[PDB]
This record gives C-alpha cells, structure tokens and sequence, in this order.
C-alpha cells in the first residue's frame, strides 16, 4: 500500500524462459489482492508460454505487482516462485516490458535463475474519455472488451414490477413532448408467449408451472388466466419449439436451502412438462452455484402497420423469474390481496411455517425487468443457444438460416435519427463450462475481455459494464439491488483477514472512489442505494446474518472513504448527503372486509409479531442501476461476488441508453428519466420538483428526510394510517469515523430477533455467502 491504482492495467504474461501432470499457470496480484490468472499449460514443463493478455480493473492500494508461478498438478500442486514489479514502475502510465527474476520465499532467485516476461501499462481513470463525462455523445461506442458489442437501432421497455394498475403514474413530461407511460411486464410476456409461432426459449433460476401471468380483474386479457405451464404445453403441442433451461435445484446447497435462500421449484416444473412437447432441461451449474439468468426469447410479428408476414426476435431480461411470489404491483400489499391475486400465490419465506391459512403479511416483491427489441434481442437468443449447446437436450434449436424468409436477419426497429431509439449492449457472468462457442486462442479471448479461470474461460462483462457505468458518472447513481457487498480487498482487518473473504469485485469501491473524486473537485454528486431490509430467508439464520455482516463491512469501507475525503476538504458534513442507503417497507391498517385466516401463528414468533404489528419489508429483488438519468443496467446480477465473479452464478444483464436523450448539454429527459421518476413516485409516494435533479443537496436532503419519516411510521409501536410511502432509511447509523452503528432501540429488525448489523459465521465459508 503506497500508490492508489484506480484505472485499468493492461497486462500480458508471455512466458517463463526456462524452469530448471504438470499444469503451469501464473497469477497477478496487486499487493495481496488477486486480480488475474493465466490458463494452465500442459506439455511445456520447462518453457510455459501463455501469451495471455488482461485488461485489469484497478481500485487498489499497492506497492508491488506480484506474479506467482504455480503448478496445479493433481498429484500435488506446488509454488514455483514470485516475481515483483514495483508500482513505481507503472504509476506514470508508461509502458513497462520486462524480464523479471522469479524468487523463492526468501526473495532469492529460484534454482537456475528463471525469469518471467511481462508487459504492463497503467491507465488512470481520468485517461478515459468518458471519465466524469457520462455517455457524452450519440457516437459512444459501447463498453470495450466484451463478448457482445453494443447494438444500434434497438428499443427497450422498462418494467417496474410484474404489473402496474391503471393510471398509476403521475404526469412525468419527457423531452419528446409526451408523458412517461409505464409498460406492464407480465401482460407483455403473456402476449409474447401466446403469439409466438416458431420458438419460445426460457431460462430461470426457478419456474413454477402453476402461476397465471395475468390476474388484474380490471385489465382482463383473453386466456390470461391460463397457467404458464398450460400455456407452454399448448404452444408446444401446436408445433412451437418450446425449450427451457431451468436451474437444477436438485443440486442446491443444503445449508442455504434450510436457511431459506433457495426457495425454487425447478424440479417440480420438469416433472410437469415431461411427456409434453415442452423440452424442459434441468441445468446444473457445473453446484456450489446456480444458474441465475432469467430469460424469455420469442419470435414476434415484425412492426408493420399493413403487415409483413415476417417475424423478428424479442427478448426479456431482468430480475423477475416466472415463478411463485413474483407477481405484484407498486401497491405491494401485505394483507389486502390475500383473497385476490395472492390467494393461490402466497409467498413468505421469512417465517417458519408461513401459510395463507395462518395469515399475512405476505412478502411483497419489488423487482425490475426489461423487454429488448432490435439486434440486441438476438444476442440474448445467442446466449440461450450457447447454453443449450453445452448443457441442453437434443439438437433442436431453431436454425435461423433455414428461416431467412420467415424470421428476419437481426435488424433495427427504429432509425438511428429517431429520438426514441436505444443503443443497447448485452453483458453476462458465465464461463465455458456452461456456454459453448467461446474463442480458444488468447488473442481472441482478450479482445472480448474473457479471462482465464481455474479450468474454464470466463465472461465477466457484467462487472465490467458496472465499473464503466460508475466511472463515467457525473451527476448521480441510483441503485436497487438484492445484495450490496464486495470489494473485500479494501475492507478493514476488523476481526477478519480480508484476503480470506475473496469478494474481490469492484462495485462498492468504485462507487466510493467516484464519490471521493467528486468531493475533491467540489462537484455535486449523490449515490442512492436501495437494498432489502434483509435478504430473503429466516433473518436469524447463519446465512442471512453472514450476509448482513458482509453488507455492514462494505458500507463501513465506503463511509470511511467518504468521511476521509470530506475531512481533507475541511468539510464537516453528514456523509449521508453523499452516500445514502434505504430499504423498502409497508404497513397497513386493518380495514373492514379483509381476508380472515382460519388459523394463527404461534404466540411468540416473528410471524405473530409481524402479523399483529401489520408491517413487513417490501422485498427488493431488483438488480438495476441508473446513472445520470441517461444510462441503465437491468439484469439478474446482484452486487455480490456470486453474481459479479463470472465463474460463480450465471447471470445476464443489458445496459442501454437513448443516444438522443443524454445528460450532456440538456438534462436527460427520456425513458430512463421517466422510469427513475416513476420508481421514486412508487417508493416516496409523491413527486417533487427537487427530484428532477438528484445531484442536488436539496434532493438528497428531502429524500433522506422523507425516508426517516417513513422509518418512524414503520417502526412505531402505534399505527393510525397506512404507510404513505415505502422508502425507509436503512436502519443503521454512521459514526463520526465511519463505523456502522445500531440505531437506539433497534439491535434487531422490528418484530424479529435478528441483528441488523449481522453476525459473522464460524461455520459457513465466505464462498457460500459472498
Ligand atoms: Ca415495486
């Protein structure tokens, strides 16, 4: 630790000249923090040649860049030695190309004097032309070094929950002269599946065949009450190619399942479809990990007022699986839908023995999804094809070249001059064990940002897209995510050895370094983060407690960064006017005519307490980030190592902007702005002029104040009225030095015996919980 490397480190590890079943590889560390490794080379025991290149994202304190040569021989693994390049050598940004001595544990040359050949070049974040500039022109080329390139001529529909009722949204005027109009996710998916004529491809972490997609009696749709299972079986019986890849939840980790973290129905679904014309494949990770992508791909009629007989591809990505517990609206009711839309869809995994017959609260489900049109839709389909080819069933993917006269070649849905147009790019966390067709040669892999893992090539373009989206930010960042933990290389060694945690992804540290850079420049900037009150499961459980502890350490790292920057500027200010954390909750007075359960919970349980207090969190399952009202990422990937790693859970996400609605010379007032405002209206219960510019001090102060008011209403012993909104200040305090503290009287979440600050586990290894 001397030298902050915040930027990108281009590296090539060529070879070891001469070492005087062997599987030789080299790792790259920034001080103690691992940042890359080569593939393993066989049949070259004396002169291993990797010729492997890296584009390493740096946000690290370091004195030495350390290359370790190792042999992963199954009969025994061995350390060959270490080579050191001082950070002084790269800090000025000039290219370094060196043959450096490999040394033993006493820093003496290893036998024979072997040297490793490496090339390095450090690019500080401000060397990037979008650093602190946003997207900054309609000619922005996309995120570099990714497998999928940015697509033009696209259209994205943004979905706020599974469903939205009639006339929900206030008037949110947009640059083109109309008001923002919310789209409805499961109505649209129902239509997409019902109208497909050639293919329906679905992936899910969980699929439940017995749910209906359409349930709003005020917005009925013909056939909308059919279950998704009966709908898919009908379409397949008519000849549509219906292919599902559902995570093999038979491989779950028992301890996580028992704690409530894996409430899935994939196996049940496979039994539902076998014998039908639906091809439902149970897909193991290849477990400790899961297949977490949530995908729907269909053929759809080509936009054409008169009609073209032709078809195009349309794809959905985001957080919402087609399973139990996901249907909801921004009302997020705890008790008042138990005899309507949740009577047969009661989801509450946070109490032992929760059941509709014992009453609510159910767990409301806040989530975000998207529909993708234009060439990007084929990229999602290509992901499905890669996975099916590797882990699917028979050779029954639709062959798009045999259908050139039926399904168009990948094509835009709008002209690039149309201000509604989107530029969209697809990102993933997946590896060669799960997806066929990645390039084998190191040069081609590096051009796509693919990195070597222990045994497979790795796509980590989701983490890369997040890093890039944060670095170009200039006004504000708004995050909703199921998890918020990581950058453990920069955690305090406070009762832990940080290097043992291995939650190395950069998102939390990039956020705090971005905040620090703006403070240093005296430029206004705000970061808003909405997380669930606790991650789904029994909150007293080892798993949930471990996650809250990781979350606490992550928050503490960031606030210490912020406070240190404020103090260096001579500022004494509340760091929560720079970085602010929220969760969501609801609370409903018992009005006449509500569902009356036949039974009750046991007398001194979380369940009984929550039922009597009439309150519960609204679960934040979203995985979305909005930057500057101009760029948005929506997908399946949580802000944790499980999602960001690349070789842990498989994930997918899109990142997009409208090139004519950027935040450059005018405020961004396109679809992303409309959506962000619609989300804020849902959570705050109101819109206010100050919310138009979330970088302002007046905005964050007002949002924070409202969220404190709602926490007071939520957590009070007394209840007179429904909660007027849902956004709660996350129930922690920030000490003057950045330590996260309990609130007075709230060691535990309301109605629970669960510590808000969490508990480090002595049994669960961090690989399971990070
Ligand atoms: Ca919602």
């Amino acid at each position: 630790a001397q030298h902050l490397l915040h930027g990108t480190l281009h590296a090539t590890i060529y070879e070891v000249d001469a070492l005087h079943e062997t599987q030789l590889y080299a790792t790259i560390d920034l001080q103690k923090a691992r940042v890359g490794r080569t593939r393993k080379i066989k049949n070259e025991p004396k002169n291993p040649k990797w010729y492997e290149s890296f584009h390493i994202y740096c946000a690290h304190l370091a004195s030495d860049i350390i290359f370790t040569v190792k042999d992963d021989n199954p009969i025994g693994a061995t350390l060959i030695g270490r080579a050191y390049i001082p950070v002084d050598q790269v800090i000025n940004g000039e290219e370094v190309d060196q043959w450096v001595e490999i040394l033993d544990n006493d820093r003496n040359p290893i036998q024979g004097g072997s040297k490793i050949h490496v090339k390095l070049q450090y690019f500080h974040v401000e060397e990037d032309r979008n650093w602190n500039m946003g997207i900054k022109s309609a000619k922005f080329p996309g995120v570099p070094y990714t497998f999928f390139s940015q697509r033009q001529g696209c259209k994205v529909s943004l979905y706020q929950d599974a469903h939205i009722p009639d006339n929900f949204v206030p008037r949110i005027p947009l640059a083109g002269g109309k008001n923002y109009e919310p789209q409805r996710c499961w109505e649209d998916i129902f239509d997409a599946i019902s109208n497909a004529k050639h293919l329906i491809y679905i992936t899910g972490w969980s699929v439940y065949a017995e749910i209906a997609l359409v349930r709003d009696s005020r917005r009925p749709k013909p056939g909308g009450d059919v279950t998704i299972g009966e709908l898919l079986k009908k379409k397949a019986s008519e000849g549509v190619r219906v292919l599902l890849l559902v995570w093999d939840d038979r491989t779950s980790v028992d301890v996580l399942k028992k704690d409530g973290l894996m409430a899935t129905h994939d196996e049940e679904t496979e039994n539902f479809f076998r014998g039908s014309d639906v091809h439902c494949i149970l897909c193991p990770r290849n477990t400790m990990f899961t297949h977490h992508q949530k995908i729907v791909v269909v053929d759809s009629e080509m936009p054409s007022r008169g009609g073209s007989e032709m078809r195009r591809i349309v794809s959905f990505v985001g957080g919402i699986d087609l399973c139990d517990g996901r249907y909801d609206t921004p009302f997020h009711s705890l008790f008042r839908t138990l005899d309507t839309v949740h009577h047969d869809d009661f989801h509450q995994p946070n109490f032992t023995g929760a059941a509709i017959t014992k009453g609510g609260p159910r767990e409301p489900w806040h989530d975000i999804h998207s529909r993708l049109e234009g060439p990007i839709a084929w990229d999602v389909m290509y992901n499905f094809e890669q996975r099916w080819s590797k882990q699917g069933g028979k050779d029954i993917l639709v062959k798009l070249r045999d259908l050139s006269d039926i399904i168009i070649t990948p094509s835009p849905v709008m002209f690039q001059e149309d201000h509604d147009v989107w530029n969209v790019q697809l990102f993933r966390s997946i590896d060669g064990g799960a997806a066929a067709g990645f390039p084998e040669s190191p040069e081609a892999a590096a051009e796509a940002g693919l990195v070597s893992g222990k045994d497979n090539i790795i796509d980590r373009s989701i983490q890369d897209a997040y890093i890039h989206a944060i670095r170009r930010a200039k006004d504000f960042i708004y995050v909703e995510n199921q998890y918020f933990l990581g950058s453990s290389f920069a955690w305090a060694a406070d009762g832990i050895t940080p290097e043992d945690i291995n939650a190395l992804h950069l998102i939390p540290k990039e956020l705090s370094l971005k905040i620090v850079s703006k403070i240093e420049k005296g430029e206004k900037f705000r970061v808003y983060v909405v997380v669930p009150m606790w991650p789904e499961g029994l909150p007293e459980s080892g798993s949930v407690q471990a996650i809250l502890d990781w979350q606490r350490r992550t928050m503490e790292m960031m606030y210490k960064d912020v406070i240190q920057a404020l103090r260096a500027q001579g500022l004494e200010e509340d760091p929560r006017n720079y970085l602010t954390f929220f969760c969501l909750g609801n609370r409903e007075v018992k009005k006449d005519g509500e569902y009356e359960p036949a039974e009750k919970p046991d007398p001194d349980t979380d369940y009984m307490r929550a039922q009597e207090a009439r309150r519960f969190m609204i679960y934040v399952h979203t995985k979305m980030m909005i930057v500057d009202d101009e760029y948005i990422i929506i997908g399946s990937a949580n802000i944790n190592q499980r999602s960001m790693d690349g070789a842990r859970d498989s994930e997918i996400a899109m990142g997009g902007y409208q090139p004519h609605h950027l935040s450059h010379r005018q405020p961004a007032r396109g679809q992303i702005h409309g959506f962000r405002m619609s989300l804020w209206y849902e959570h705050l219960g109101m819109l206010d002029e100050t919310f138009l510019d979330p970088s302002s001090l007046e905005c964050i102060e007002k949002v924070n104040r409202i969220s404190d008011k709602y926490w007071d209403f939520y957590s009070s012993e007394s209840l007179e009225h429904d909660l007027p909104g849902h956004l709660l200040r996350y129930p922690i305090g920030v000490a003057s030095e950045g330590d996260i503290t309990e609130l007075p009287g709230f060691e535990f979440f309301p109605d629970t015996k669960a510590r808000i600050l969490g508990t480090k586990s002595d049994y669960l290894p961090p690989i399971l919980t990070t």
